[PDB]
């Protein structure tokens, strides 16, 4: 029942997704509000902790005490550079206990410290509720997925989330592994296979690339932009309209809050309608000083507001070559990861550099990760019986 039951939590920088595979196939499970995935942030109230989309719903109200990007913490020191250097872009307050980093923030009235692997296992939690609202009976084991160049330290601290959260960790595996995995990449026999992943979420970037050679996996190379993603693509989207804006009305909106934020969720919006149609409309009612704002954007215009940025992640995918000592040819398969690959010119930038080559894209991209870690969640517990 729930002993021979396993779970697979992609637990992402800015979304996580949670997986069962049942009766032959994967279920990708929809939250309580039917999303397939869920934002990894986490809100303190005067009243409530919330977790998920409520969370990411009132950050504009609440921004000291919401928690998002723990990912970026855990595991690590609070005076290494990486550390030191993300805390001057957060609204929440980043403390050092004993040179480990602790999260402050203000809670039903009380100042409160959480390590980043207590952040993440309430994410883990809400993942480990959903999964369990989906099944009619709580299930416990879980594999869960971390970027491929995580150490020893960021492992055992993503495990130990795993633990608060009151799952049994059945495998700390690689994101890269579980998109392979979900395209049965290490089925296709005997002989070498290398896989190139290509991972644009919303605030990371990552190239990976791995050898499977008889079911056994092997990373070559991991290249990338910690600080590269879709939120990039909607703040470009957003300095458009914000200057369309002063030509039409003379008006600078910039240091409006409401006005900017309003703006940035409606660019975000368009954002994604551009990855199916050739035209995009934003209908924002009075959104600063009573004017409303009807536009629209082509896809040609948003591809020319990010063009330098699109053409940036090819940088990585030479330099993971060149780190892995292969060439294009002896790339076997191209995987998608993350939802800005939904983006038609990423893809035609991307299939041009590997010389016209189809792309690995069938499994929703922001959904391949934690596919893949059912699946292993699902062999591993049928070993264990
Ligand atoms: N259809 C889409 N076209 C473009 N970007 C998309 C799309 N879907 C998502 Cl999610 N994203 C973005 O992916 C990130 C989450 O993985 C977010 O930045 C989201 O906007």
């Amino acid at each position: 029942m729930a002993k021979a039951a396993a779970i697979g939590i992609d637990l992402g920088t800015t979304y996580s997704c949670v997986g069962v595979f049942q009766h032959g196939k994967v279920e990708i499970i929809a939250n309580d509000q039917g999303n397939r995935t869920t934002p990894s942030y986490v809100a303190f109230t005067d009243t409530e902790r919330l977790i998920g989309d409520a969370a990411k719903n009132q950050v504009a109200l609440n921004p000291q005490n919401t928690v998002f990007d723990a990912k970026r913490l855990i595991g690590r020191k609070f005076g290494d550079p990486v550390v030191q250097s993300d805390m001057k872009h957060w609204p929440f307050q980043v403390i050092n206990d004993g040179d480990k980093p602790k999260v402050q923030v203000s809670y039903k009235g009380e100042t409160k410290a959480f390590y980043p692997e207590e952040i993440s296992s309430m994410v883990l939690t809400k993942m480990k509720e959903i999964a369990e609202a989906y099944l009619g009976y709580p299930v416990t084991n879980a594999v869960i997925t971390v970027p491929a160049y995580f150490n020893d330290s960021q492992r055992q601290a993503t495990k130990d989330a795993g633990v608060i959260a009151g799952l049994n960790v059945l495998r700390i595996i690689n994101e890269p592994t579980a998109a392979a995995i979900a395209y049965g990449l290490d089925r296709t026999g005997k002989g070498e296979r290398n896989v190139l992943i290509f991972d644009l979420g919303g605030g990371t970037f990552d190239v990976s690339i791995l050898t499977i050679d008889d079911g056994i996996f092997e990373v070559k190379a991991t290249a990338g932009d910690t600080h590269l993603g879709g939120e990039d693509f909607d703040n470009r989207l957003v300095n458009h309209f914000v200057e369309e804006f002063k030509r039409k009305h003379k008006k600078d909106i910039s240091q409006n809050k409401r006005a900017v934020r309003r703006l940035r969720t409606a660019c975000e919006r368009a954002k994604r309608t551009l990855s199916s149609s050739t035209q995009a409309s934003l209908e924002i009612d009075s959104l600063f000083e009573g004017i409303d704002f009807y536009t629209s954007i082509t896809r040609a215009r948003f591809e020319e507001l990010c063009s330098d940025l699109f053409r940036s992640t090819l940088e990585p995918v030479e330099k993971a070559l060149r780190d892995a000592k292969l060439d294009k040819a002896q790339i076997h398969d191209l995987v998608l990861v993350g939802g800005s690959t939904r983006i038609p010119k990423v893809q035609k930038l991307l299939q041009d550099f590997f010389n016209g080559r189809d792309l690995n894209k069938s499994i929703n991209p922001d959904e391949a990760v934690a596919y893949g870690a059912a699946v292993q969640a699902a062999i591993l517990i049928k070993s264990t019986r």
